[PDB]
């Protein structure tokens, strides 16, 4: 009844994960079933399937409880400024909303973590340095971001039993979409540096809610559901977890088209 | 919000001092709302104790393979090379001990000793010494990290944790001169470059009391008697009722406690 490193690797190959792939994972680890090495079995199986030339990624974000204290400008009151732990890509935890897997991947030796805290990705493998280098601090889900690099490299996204609305790459589609009324987030962020804490205003399209008004919180799940119903992507079990594997470029373009058909003015 | 500074003040108020080697057993949920989660506790401990001190915790490890028993403690041959081997840098801390040992283990600079079931994690001035050369047999006895904590005059902090989780009292069980001590043997897999390598580990069993006739949680009674004798300190760390005891004192108290009942003075 134990799911092993070998058995999960076989499930991953059966679903379409291939040697050399760059694979970003969204997991609901409890749905995989009985795991012999806990969540680390999932990470190992992904690395076994993808080989030393591939890369395993996950969405990290970070635990910034201090955001409950910021004013309407997104700035930290002076009374709290020196009590807020600054972001350090090597020490700051992955956000707890994203599950156990991003944090377990972050603390796997060799894993790198990009520099934009809220948009940070973790990467482990051959192109981890490229994925995590020079993450732009403003609009960190757009051009030059790890998500943009995942599309460029022909990477893939694996929903390992996770709800389909957690597909972070669709925030990149939100950034690219040519639509009016895009919601913007501004937040002050402290960065750990060799000379001490540096504070910096971060501006981006807001990813805590849909990019524009008139959308349900989980409307990403609808985009993926329509994507799968249209015959794109792959479906199958990884352990006990029903899973979907999609092409990063395909789901991004589908998401942009989806948004621009509904709120934009598309071509034909 | 409870902050790094306020928790460090609570720790100093309770008796944690500059340069101390402090071993922590925590129930993080009782400390209250923390601005940097459990890492605030680790930071406050290092701030209170300073660069000359050391922060420690009991790591153990998740050896779910132990559920594939055989009563002599051996892994069936079909599983011997599917069992995840112990790697001191990569194996997780056991989850029975709470989130704090694992958060401390993955703090950069933290080291972890080589006896998997008895493994301690240490961060600070003497972390390399504390975690070095952990004997594979009787890893709660002489030359162990727990013995080194006693030797260094360290302290143990029960940070809202149930008092029976005080791992150092297993060292008192090892030291106690008493008959009928129960012994555990188990096969343990170690990760090596050429594949998994095995070690038969022998130790006094720490899953149950050292001898028969004791309550499962009798460590908590020992700590209560220790405090009732006027030793150690109690107080709040954040919202967490806490106990701070001297490692050498509680060990000697524990040895005497066991030797009054089953041994001889
Ligand atoms: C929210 C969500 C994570 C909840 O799913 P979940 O499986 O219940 O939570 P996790 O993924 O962290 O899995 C936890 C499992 O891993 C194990 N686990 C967790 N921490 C562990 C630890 N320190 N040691 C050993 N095992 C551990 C546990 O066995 C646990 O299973 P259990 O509670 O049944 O015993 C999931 O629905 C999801 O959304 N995943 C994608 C997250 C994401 O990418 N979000 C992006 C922002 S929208
Ligand atoms: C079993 C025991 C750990 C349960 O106490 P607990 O406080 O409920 O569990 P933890 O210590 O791991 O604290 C978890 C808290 O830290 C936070 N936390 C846990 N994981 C987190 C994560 N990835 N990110 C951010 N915060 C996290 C949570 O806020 C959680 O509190 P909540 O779930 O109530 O909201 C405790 O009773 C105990 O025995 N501690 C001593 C253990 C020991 O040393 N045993 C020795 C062997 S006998």
């Amino acid at each position: 009844s134990f799911a092993t490193r070998t058995s999960l690797a076989a499930d991953l190959a059966a679903l379409g994960l291939a040697w050399g792939d760059a694979i970003m994972v969204h997991a609901a680890v409890s749905r995989v079933g009985r795991l012999l090495d806990g969540p680390d079995t999932i990470i190992a199986a992904l690395r076994d399937t993808v080989g030393p030339g591939g890369t395993v990624l996950a969405y990290a974000d970070w635990e910034a409880r201090y955001e409950d204290l910021v004013d309407d400008a997104g700035r930290v009151p002076p009374e709290w400024r020196e009590h807020v732990p600054p972001f350090d890509p090597q020490r700051s935890r992955a956000i707890r909303d994203n599950g156990v897997l991003p944090e377990f991947l972050r603390t796997t030796p060799g894993t790198l973590r990009s520099g934009n805290p809220g948009a940070s990705l973790v990467a482990l493998g051959a192109k981890a340095e490229w994925f995590t280098a020079d993450h732009p601090l403003d609009y960190g889900y757009g051009e030059g971001s790890p998500l943009a690099k995942l599309v460029e490299a022909g990477g893939k996204v694996l929903m390992l039993g996770a709800p389909l609305d957690t597909l972070t790459l669709l925030h990149h589609a939100e950034h690219l979409a040519d639509i009016p009324g895009k919601r913007i987030k501004r937040i002050e962020v402290p960065f750990a540096t060799p000379t001490g804490t540096q504070w910096r205003m971060i501006e981006e399209f807001d990813t805590g809610d849909p990019i524009v008004a008139g959308l349900a919180e989980d409307y990403f799940a609808g985009i993926v559901t329509e994507f799968l119903a249209s015959g794109q992507g792959r479906q199958g079990l990884i352990g006990a977890a029903p899973s979907v594997l999609v092409d990063a470029a395909a789901i991004t373009a589908f998401g942009v088209t989806w948004l621009e058909k509904r709120f934009g003015t598309p071509s034909p």
